[PDB]
């Protein structure tokens, strides 16, 4: 299965400066429960804001760097290297991988950020038109979670 997983907000940002633009522990939860146990594939440029592989899943990057090399990460050079990777494959940014892999993957679960945030990064256009909803979950605001935010599962039709 080839799963997009983001959050994106109101405009589609999804970054600001190689951060997160926003502080949302949910999400972070929300993203361990899904991906753990599976495979995220990123870009160079994602990877190396986050400057670590997350545990407890295969940590894939694609790159056309020849000497890219980090302990806990496997390396990939070309898109069709993607549909090599067994089980279920999450791509997890950024805006450039996104553009590739829109109109390729069969579903997208994407984190609906309430706001609108200053970004330099962007998640594709998309419409509902294309994508059924097969789950539409609002998160609970909290002490340390302060932007309403809504979790989708959306299915290509
Ligand atoms: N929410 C998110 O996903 C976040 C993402 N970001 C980021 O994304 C922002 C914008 O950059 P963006 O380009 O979208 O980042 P990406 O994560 O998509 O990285 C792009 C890089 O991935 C590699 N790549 C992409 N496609 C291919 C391909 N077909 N073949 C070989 N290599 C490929 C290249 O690496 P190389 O140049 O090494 O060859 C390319 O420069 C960055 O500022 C970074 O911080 C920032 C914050 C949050
Ligand atoms: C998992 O934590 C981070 C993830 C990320 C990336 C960009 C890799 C991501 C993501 C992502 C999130 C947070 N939520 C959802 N729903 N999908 C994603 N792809 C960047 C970070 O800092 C810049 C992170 O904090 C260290």
């Amino acid at each position: 299965t080839l799963s997009i997983l983001v959050a994106h907000d109101l405009q589609r940002v999804i970054g600001f400066e190689n951060q997160l633009p926003w502080h949302l522990p949910n999400d972070l939860k929300h993203v361990k429960k899904l991906s753990t146990g599976h495979t995220l594939v990123m870009g160079r440029k994602t990877f190396e804001s986050i400057g670590k592989p997350l545990p407890n899943r295969r940590n894939v990057v694609l790159t056309s760097d020849t000497s890219f090399n980090v302990e806990g990460v496997d390396v990939i050079h070309s898109i069709e290297d993607i549909y090599q990777l067994p089980g279920h494959v999450f791509i997890f940014g950024g805006q450039t991988l996104y553009e590739e892999m829109i109109d390729k993957v069969d579903d997208m679960y994407i984190t609906v950020i309430e706001g609108k945030f200053r970004g330099d990064t962007f998640f594709p256009p998309y419409t509902f038109e294309d994508w059924e909803v097969a789950s539409s979950v609002e998160g609970k605001l909290d002490e340390k979670n302060t932007i309403p935010h809504t979790f989708l599962h959306l299915i290509r039709k």
